[PDB]
């Protein structure tokens, strides 16, 4: 990920994204679509922000249903041209296994979201993230999220998965974490709103680059 | 809900799912729709189904972000028509308060996901469906959702949320739960695949109803 840094782009407005997607290009090639955007202006966005601006794009549907229609999500999202997809581990093996499947015929990847960063994931998720993270390795996966906001979380995360698998983690600016403590354990971090709310979307991502680059 | 039966629309065809869709109107007015038809057809499909059947529409989206992302994904399924979403308990009091604030702005419903009703539930879901149901009753949850593949666990959970909640359950054919004894804990059931697939849909579903009528 050019230079480790990930836009959320949560915006709802097709011209605001793209507007605020453009001017931060040149500090970042993986955009995270979640469904924010893609329920309000469509599916055909993601192509379009492939083109447009040739990065990656991360679909950040947190999926989270039956094996059967995780199957149906994941040939949807693939098809639209998503680069990646974000699955929840809470729904079991069967569930990210389903994710997986489709990925493999598909010559895509899945990224196991392990703990999530907000306050709520200490009630239910937290207790369980250890052990969803050792799922995923024993499925086989290589690409995992886990939270800014938990620095020794994230730490105890990377511990489980090894040194080889990819880790990004949300949480960065606006919930509270911390761009150089995170990708002491990271390889990559996700920030929406310090950038997309920012008054100068493209300064605020040169603002955390520069603090990226002294690591 | 008619017939207590509610369509699960899966298919991801907007022709399969309008021809559907209107055999077997005459028997559910109530009309499940998720990310497969939306993701590939279109948020719009929406309001073309409550147009076109007069149905109520529950948007299962399997709600399971942060609350800030879980309040922009509620507020753009309401603009775009759904009289209800399903939400996930697991990721947390403020993620489903998040849905409930919007949901009350807006005049309308979420159902809280207690327990998943394919195998995979079992790892991490079941073990925490009991705390995430009576947490949907402290946060004043009215509508639940949990598996017709274990209706001793549809028991327990209409132990805790007590005989005014309404309880819709998915997991009935397919997934190998019967109409009858989910029904015996469950407001509704929740079928697609046994319907939608079938050689005749209309067929299918007054033969589910008229194992209900004897109920
Ligand atoms: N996928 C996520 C998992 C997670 O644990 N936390 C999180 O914030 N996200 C997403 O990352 C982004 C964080 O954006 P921000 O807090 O930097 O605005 C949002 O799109 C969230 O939905
Ligand atoms: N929302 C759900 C929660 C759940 O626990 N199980 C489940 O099957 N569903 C959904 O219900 C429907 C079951 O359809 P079928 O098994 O009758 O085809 C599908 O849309 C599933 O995604």
């Amino acid at each position: 990920v050019m230079n480790r840094l990930i836009l959320a782009m949560d915006l709802m407005n097709r011209d605001d994204a793209l507007r605020v997607t453009g001017e931060v290009r040149e500090y970042i090639d993986t955009v995270k679509i979640g469904y924010p955007l893609v329920l309000s202006e469509g599916m055909d966005i993601i192509a379009e922000f492939r083109k447009r601006f040739g990065c990656r794009i991360i679909a950040d549907f947190k999926v989270a249903n039956i094996p059967e229609t995780n199957e149906k999500i994941c040939r949807a999202t693939f098809k639209a041209g998503a680069d990646a997809i974000i699955v929840h581990g809470f729904p079991g093996a069967d569930s990210v296994r389903a994710c997986l499947n489709v990925a493999e015929e598909m010559g895509r990847e899945v990224f196991l979201l392990t703990e999530m960063s907000h306050p709520g994931a200490e009630m239910f998720i937290q207790g369980a993230a250890d052990e969803i993270a050792r799922m995923g390795v024993d499925l086989g996966v290589k690409n995992y999220v886990g939270p800014s906001t938990r620095p020794e979380r994230l730490s105890r995360l990377r511990e489980i998965i090894g040194q080889d698998s990819f880790l990004i983690s949300p949480g960065v600016g606006a919930q509270g974490g911390d761009p150089g403590e995170t990708l002491r354990f990271a390889d990559a971090i996700i920030v929406g709103r310090s950038i997309y709310l920012a008054d100068n979307p493209a300064a605020a991502a040169a603002g955390i680059i520069e603090s990226i680059k002294d690591l």
